[PDB]
């Protein structure tokens, strides 16, 4: 029951759909109970739905964060995928933009076992 | 020198696509570390070392085109990710393929690791 290549594209795309509208509950629910997240990748892994939950509450909390797939979801045959997307929020008062790429591995239940988001300052624009 | 910086990674990964675009097999292989390990597509057995990597590219690269479809995303541990598209002819059928490459550079600016994320759902005409 590992998500197939097509199911991966669906789940990853849906994940962005939830971030764009700020459904913290639905996002957290997409993760495995013991899922880890590295955001930004390079940082120490944050483990557990509670810790991952806080993560989204604080970053999306303002309510004015948008997110959208900037390209197709590239999927593997082993329950993994990677996707390109942009995030629009506010920075220093003026509206900026962030280019990000998320690598995700799903457990045999269609839940995100691992998530890794690549991006740094070089990906921030005004 | 140490781990390529974020801006160095964006540059190196873009350089890699241009070598793939022109098809300079030999220049690509010079980008990889002696002990570089490549998984392409991801979920497939790794390709190990120069000789194999070179064998890999000569086979797949030697009418193929590659270009970035968006900016390279770079972190601060010599890693990055990038969205691109490969153009090719598969049995006479002009095709396209969306791919995302994840790479890790060593203390010397070479590619120690690479994972190519893609499958048939990313194939087109
Ligand atoms: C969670 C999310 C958006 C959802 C992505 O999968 C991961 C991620 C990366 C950086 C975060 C962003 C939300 C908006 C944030 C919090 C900002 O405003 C700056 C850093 C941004
Ligand atoms: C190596 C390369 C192109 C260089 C990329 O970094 C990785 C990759 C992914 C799929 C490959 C492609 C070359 C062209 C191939 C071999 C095809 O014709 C179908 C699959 C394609």
């Amino acid at each position: 029951n590992l998500p197939t290549a097509q199911e991966v594209q669906g789940l990853m795309a849906r994940y962005i759909e939830l971030v764009d509208v700020g459904d913290i509950e639905a996002i957290v629910q997409m993760y495995a109970d013991d899922a880890t997240v590295e955001n930004p990748f390079g940082q120490p892994p944050i483990h557990g739905r509670e810790q991952i939950a806080a993560f989204y509450r604080q970053g999306l909390g303002g309510g004015k964060v948008r997110a959208c797939l900037t390209g197709p979801v590239r999927a593997s045959h082993n329950g993994c995928g990677a996707m390109p997307f942009r995030v629009e929020m506010v920075w220093n008062g003026q509206p900026c933009a962030l280019d990000v790429i998320d690598v995700m591995r799903f457990d045999e239940h269609g839940r995100i076992q691992t998530m890794q988001a690549y991006w740094s300052e070089v990906n921030l624009s005004v």
